[PDB]
């Protein structure tokens, strides 16, 4: 079956996932909520509306007491209203990014890298590890991310179905969920994406590339030992292609975030560091979180 | 894994091409036809042509329901053709997957369009059989195609007479890995001697490379000397597959003659009534 070194690798990543992924979102508190009650620059606004409306969600908050608060966003009719969920979205993103930083911090193979390379791997993979973790709480039947007492529900349109799948970020979630991956497979995907030698500012290419290869081999070997079903043929290569697709979604998402941020600033200071909104000097929060213990 | 990095990348490209284009669970095979619920020498040969490849059909609904179809026992008549429209839809679905497979390969993509057509015309049936072998259950004599199953008619060991059936039992017995099946598909796809091929030298060179990669994969990844002649056994299976292919084309053409059933894509692949002009659907599918 799997080697002892492989069984230890899976155990360590799994232990790190459980210690740093709060799946019930119990500690997600003090977040902002939406309120109770030219030429050429108009083309920027045209793209920003396309960027936002495709990612449109309604928010549900179930109280411990049994009560339910529901927020339905406004339909697109002008400016300012389209940005109502952004402060909340930035807060959820920030809480998720902090969990991802903690995940990387507990892993010995990441801990033993120079601080600058820790910053560069985190900068390069944060969104990717966030999407992987969010996929585990995605309900593909209801088009809803189920975050404990918080729920994010995809806004139903006249297009589909077919219209929602036109958004690569949404299609990724349905395509990844269809694979019915195990916790071990998701965690090995996070490890693969985290240890990418080709991220900007990475100096220790060889060490990172060698760590990535062993996570990839461990994944292939895990699949071979646990997936004999004819449903799971080529599962390893499907996962690898999904990771390649996630890297592409990531590049598109960064450019999309900058466009929204350019006309409507919303990004938190941690988000501005990870996304490059204006190495140890330009990433103060990251450096501090990395110096702190877990 | 004692292969060249090139050889390792050649396998990776074929494996990638296979995962992208082989719907192993047949989940996208939908909207197919089903048998309804309701000169003399030509008809004599056609009866012999169909009777041997007789199958029952099983369809398992997601709800748990089972629909089963048993074919008629000759007697007439046009009833011997009851499963052809379904079969034409299944082959057409398989053929589209084979075209997509070939399209993702750099070695194939880099060849002139006319040669892409000629290779696809020559190898389509062969690559389909190779993929069907992977879903073949030699114990139950059934091709397990997701929610569909094609079960061989127990008439009445006598199946071994039909070369198309003997092929599936013999190939299955070799217990090949995915990598070996995909290298088999490449060897068959890149056949230089196919009718209408121009670049014989280039195609021959590519085939030899795939064969050497297959040979090397076997030496390095299989317990030697138990698998001493596995490469040669695979090469004999391919030779037998080529003769099965020539026979199957003649068989399909005889059936078509007296009972037209082939879809437009099948008509182009098999030569049923300027290489781009005589293969319009294929050209479109390769240009997409
Ligand atoms: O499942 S998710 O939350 C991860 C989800 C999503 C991701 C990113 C963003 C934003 O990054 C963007 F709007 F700027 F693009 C931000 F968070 F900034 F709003 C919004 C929504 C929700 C909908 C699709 C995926
Ligand atoms: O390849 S199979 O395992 C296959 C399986 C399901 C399936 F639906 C189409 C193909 C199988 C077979 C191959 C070709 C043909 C036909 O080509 C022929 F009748 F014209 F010869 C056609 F498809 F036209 F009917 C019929 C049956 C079935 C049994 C022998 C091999």
């Amino acid at each position: 079956g799997l080697t002892e070194e492989q069984r230890m690798m899976i155990r360590e990543l799994m232990d790190a996932q459980m210690k740093t992924f709060d799946t019930t979102f119990s500690h997600f508190k003090n977040f902002r909520l939406p309120g109770v009650l030219s030429r050429e620059e108009a083309a920027k606004w045209s793209q920003v509306r396309k960027d936002l409306c495709s990612l449109k969600v309604s928010l549900q908050l179930r109280g411990e007491d049994g009560s339910v608060w529901n927020y339905k966003p406004p339909a697109d009719s002008g400016g300012k209203e389209i940005f109502s969920l952004l402060p909340h979205m930035a807060d959820m993103s920030t809480y998720m990014f902090k969990g991802i930083i903690s995940f990387a911090k507990v892993i010995s193979y990441f801990r033993d890298l120079p601080i600058e390379d820790q910053i560069s791997l985190l900068k390069g993979a944060a969104f990717e590890l966030c999407q992987l973790r969010f996929n585990t709480v995605f309900n593909a039947e209801t088009g809803t991310w189920e975050c404990g007492r918080l729920s994010y529900c995809l806004e139903d349109t006249a297009g589909g179905f077919q219209q929602l799948l036109l958004e690569p970020m949404l299609k990724f979630h349905y395509m990844l969920k269809k694979l019915q991956l195990h916790e071990e497979e998701y965690v090995l995907m996070q490890a693969i994406s985290l240890f990418s030698p080709d991220r900007p500012g990475v100096l220790q290419h060889r060490v990172v590339d060698q760590l990535q290869e062993q996570f990839a081999i461990t994944l292939k070997s895990y699949i071979e030992c646990n997936r004999p079903q004819p449903a799971h043929r080529f599962l390893f290569l499907k996962i690898m292609a999904m990771l390649t697709e996630l890297r592409s979604i990531n590049a598109q998402h960064t450019q999309r975030l900058l466009r929204i941020q350019d006309i409507h600033p919303f990004a938190t200071p941690l988000m501005q560091e990870l996304f490059g909104i204006t190495l140890t000097e330009r990433h103060k929060i990251l450096h501090r979180l990395l110096q702190e213990g877990s």
